[PDB]
């Protein structure tokens, strides 16, 4: 028994990271078959960082100054291209550790395995939610930039987030494999603003779940309520409105345990509106909302 | 910035795990070099679990009932022998994965990352740490015996812990890689008790200093203590006494913030007499020990 914050192994993503200097800025990027992957902003320096022109950037710029290093081994790079907010440095030698994988775009509310890196080299792998504001709670330095979340599925690595920027907040923003920004966020030293902290209530619901699968059951009431009352109620505690698709989500959960849906949605309703007490659950004394309902199926059922 | 939970990359490990099977049971195994070390535990049978008399159960055995694959390939089993609570099988072909690595035995307080496996395949990753009452809160199915725990430093994998068992508290026992159990615990099916739950007062003092670097600092009060009147307090909160030994470690962080060590025993002091009151540090709700003061540094500086 038991339940932690539990990664996807790292292997499989560390023989993909490389280390892509462009003069004076050093970050990481994804050596994917011949390609490497990286944040465009590599190409910025101190004088062009509030609103670049990324495009005018390139065309001063030559594949000639960007220098990627696979340990203390060097690659070439041949041919560079800008997509969207990712370049793409085309590289002689191909990837011999290039693992079965997929770029997707994940949505809010779902959770990835966060990959550290810093110069090329792993710091460290941690788990991370999509927050609704389109950022992610991580733990991110400089040089940071280029490290990569991920999901593993059987043999397939599905690649979907690489950091870019930490917003004023202290939370992070980054893009797809494709280049594309999550949320409004955009490759600007400007202020942009998270909004408000939502959370997750299906993820939250979700790791009560959990609780009772190991045994925590304290906050079980003998209440139930509907649809509409919990949400009336939710709403002031900024919490995600729950929705019939995330009731038949839930729909396995209910049933492993013997626990409707809306029983745990009054447990919440209860916990939410008069507290913990300073009780804890699962080893934690605030409502966690990190955990999909897949996560807990897989962490207490197998692989 | 930020703060979480951070595991070691895990693909150092990956390599190494391989399924061991004797007739009916089935767990894990570590395959450095030619040798396979797995728990004692899996020559044992439905009719002799609880007070097994290992020797006699191996007289009866043969290194030709062992069964260990990695992944879908086979290995032969060509000599074992029995270490303390481990089991040593020597296999024909040597791992070509084997790490740089070196077995070494943790003393309470400290922590390691945990890659949870099931018939030799990984699930994931997560950090934990090794309580006083030498037990360890984990997140461990059946299965999951022979899962390994370790530390990475530069090149060198150190490999501290082997998963044996699950106390009735719902925490989780094991040994060191040369067979020796941890704590006063021991193989064989009793009903074995943890003791008291004993917070680590340097680890909870290292992760205040977190909070403070990451900007987190309400609970920084103008009060200052000694050690003993801090003692005093922390004694009936079933806190580990702290000791000048411990103030020296958090040397480091006392001053790359300004913040004298008594001063946040004082802090400390006044969160636990007097709570938190639903405030939230770092993201948590109640006193974090699993961090210690070098993963506080590793994670808030480099790599
Ligand atoms: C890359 O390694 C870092 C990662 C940051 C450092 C602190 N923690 C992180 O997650 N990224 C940056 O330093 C970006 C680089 C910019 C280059 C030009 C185009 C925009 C990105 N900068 C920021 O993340 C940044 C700028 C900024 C301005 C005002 C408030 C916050 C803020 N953050
Ligand atoms: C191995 O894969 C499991 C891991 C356990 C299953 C639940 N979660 C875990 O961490 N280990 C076991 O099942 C051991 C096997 C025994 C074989 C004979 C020698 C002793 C170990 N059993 C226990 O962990 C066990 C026995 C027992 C009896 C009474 C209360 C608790 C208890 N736990």
């Amino acid at each position: 028994s038991g339940f932690r914050k539990m990664a996807f192994p790292s292997g499989k993503v560390e023989g993909c990271m490389v280390q892509v200097t462009c003069g004076t800025t050093t970050l990481n990027g994804l050596w994917l078959d011949d390609v490497v992957y990286c944040p465009r902003h590599v190409i910025c320096t101190s004088e062009d960082m509030l609103n670049p022109n990324y495009e005018d950037l390139l065309i001063r710029k030559s594949n000639h100054n960007f220098l990627v290093q696979a340990g203390n081994v060097q690659l070439r790079v041949i041919g560079h291209s800008m997509q969207n907010c990712v370049l793409k440095l085309k590289v002689d030698t191909a990837n011999p550790k290039t693992p079965k994988y997929k770029f997707v775009r994940i949505q809010p509310g779902q959770t990835f395995s966060v990959l550290a890196c810093y110069n090329g080299s792993p710091s460290g792998v941690y788990q991370c939610a999509m927050r609704p504001n389109f950022t992610i709670k991580g733990s991110f330095l400089n040089g940071s930039c280029g490290s990569v979340g991920f999901n593993i599925d059987y043999d397939c690595v599905s690649f979907c987030y690489m950091h870019h920027m930490e917003l004023p907040t202290g939370v992070h923003a980054g893009t797809d494999l494709e280049g594309n920004f999550y949320g409004p966020f955009v490759d600007r030293q400007t202020a942009q603003a998270a909004g408000t902290d939502t959370t997750i209530t299906v993820n939250v619901l979700a790791w009560l779940y959990a609780a009772v699968i190991n045994g925590d059951r304290w906050f079980l009431n003998r209440f139930t309520t509907t649809l509409n009352d919990f949400n009336l109620v939710a709403m002031k505690y900024n919490y995600e409105p729950l929705t019939q698709d995330h009731v038949d989500i839930l729909g396995p959960l209910s049933a492993q345990t013997g626990i409707a849906v809306l029983d745990m949605c009054a447990s919440l309703k209860e916990l939410l509106q008069n507290g913990m007490n300073g009780r804890t659950i699962l080893g934690s004394a605030l409502l966690e909302d990190e955990f999909t309902p897949f996560d807990v199926v897989r962490q207490c059922s197998g692989v």
